[PDB]
């Protein structure tokens, strides 16, 4: 049952919910965190930030706690370049400061995510994830770093 998408392609999570450590600009495209969503199609339809490095994070405030089961990604092609993910962390908080990384086994979980630039690929929770706030952080990337992505679950 409690594997509904909480709104990133449908946009129940608006725009000033996602943010990032930095995105990037320029006359051609805008990659700001609020395109990071998933099937978004168009001129700049991903989150990309302004470097490519693991200290950058996409994060979504989904404004209440909210039981977290699964997130879904992928990555974009642009100018004839795919760009996808291909590992990431997941940080959580109920405050919004103090920040728990996701561990499996009695360490931080290093999730596998995409190898191509256009499938989605689910990866579960497990436990579940009880959060107000959640954070995907890129460890490791084809190209550039590029995200859109679905977030999993249900009210709590």
């Amino acid at each position: 049952s409690c594997s509904m998408p909480l709104g990133m392609e449908s946009k129940a999570i608006s725009d000033a919910q996602i943010t990032a450590s930095s995105y990037f600009t320029n006359m051609f495209a805008t990659w700001s965190p609020s395109k990071a969503r998933l099937h978004l199609q168009g001129r700049s339809n991903a989150w990309r930030p302004q470097v490519n490095n693991p200290k950058e994070w996409l994060q979504v405030d989904f404004q209440k706690t909210m039981k977290v089961t699964g997130v879904t990604t992928q990555g974009v092609k642009s100018l004839l370049t795919s760009m996808y993910v291909k590992e990431f962390l997941i940080s959580s908080s109920q405050d919004g400061h103090q920040w728990t990384l996701f561990f499996q086994n009695g360490k931080v979980k290093v999730f596998q995510g995409n190898q191509d630039s256009f499938t989605p690929v689910v990866n579960s929770l497990d436990p579940p994830l009880l959060t107000r706030y959640l954070r995907i952080h890129p460890q490791s990337w084809v190209h550039q770093i590029a995200l859109r992505m679905e977030v999993l679950g249900c009210e709590a």
